[PDB]
């Protein structure tokens, strides 16, 4: 896969996530535990991930294969479901994005 081919193919799946508003808002920048006053965040989440990081990796051609992109998107979701309680808005927004991602990534992976 050329990185331009991955970027062209996968960027619309990422755009679909950013289009979810307000559901994407907590995911658009890395969690900042100082600002949010949650010093245990990095005790629980050892490999942080967010949309800005994924976007940067796509933009710069850091993914060799599409599964690596998919793995990072799932890492972001898994981190949020891990840290946050299921009653929280952030966990529910995570679930909403995951549903959108599933629906958009499926045909794309098949094309590829
Ligand atoms: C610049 O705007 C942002 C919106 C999300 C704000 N925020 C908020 C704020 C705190 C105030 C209460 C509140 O409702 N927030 C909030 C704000 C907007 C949302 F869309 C949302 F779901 C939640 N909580 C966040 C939680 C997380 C989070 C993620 C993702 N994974 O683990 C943790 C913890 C990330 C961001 C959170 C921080 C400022």
């Amino acid at each position: 896969f050329k990185p331009e081919e991955l970027r062209q193919a996968l960027m619309p799946t990422l755009e679909a996530l950013y289009r979810q508003d307000p559901e994407s808002l907590p995911f658009r920048q890395p969690v900042d535990p100082q600002l949010l006053g949650i010093p245990d965040y990095f005790d629980i989440v050892k490999n942080p991930m967010d949309l800005s990081t994924i976007k940067r990796k796509l933009d710069t051609g850091q993914y060799q294969e599409p599964w690596q992109y998919v793995d990072d998107v799932w890492l972001m979701f898994n981190n949020a479901w891990l840290y946050n309680r299921k009653t929280s808005r952030v966990y529910k927004f995570c679930s909403k994005l995951a549903e959108v991602f599933e629906q958009e990534i499926d045909p794309v992976m098949q094309s590829l």
